[PDB]
């Protein structure tokens, strides 16, 4: 698998979210950096 | 979510799979 | 990404999907 | 489909990505918001 790949499925996945699901996804991203 | 969404981001990530990730995938779908 | 964390994540995504969802996934992995 | 289980399934492909795939991804979350 491809990183590239992979960000373009998760892009489709985000853009579906409501604002509780993507502030959650972010608290996420946040601790993986 | 929506299906077609969904579906959509399964069909990229999908497209990414070796055989042997392809044939898990498809076995799963069995169990549902 | 790995082929484990990928096809781990498919499994989730599928697990939420219609039979009309899943039968498209189904066709497409015989498109790869 | 639910949320919860779409959620559960980006942080899975997240969790792996490089610094540039997150940092791409989270550019486009601040785009839904």
């Amino acid at each position: 698998p491809t990183e590239t790949g992979v960000v373009q499925a998760v892009k489709v996945l985000l853009s579906e979210l409501s604002v509780e699901g993507l502030d959650e996804v972010r608290r996420f991203i946040d601790a993986l950096q």
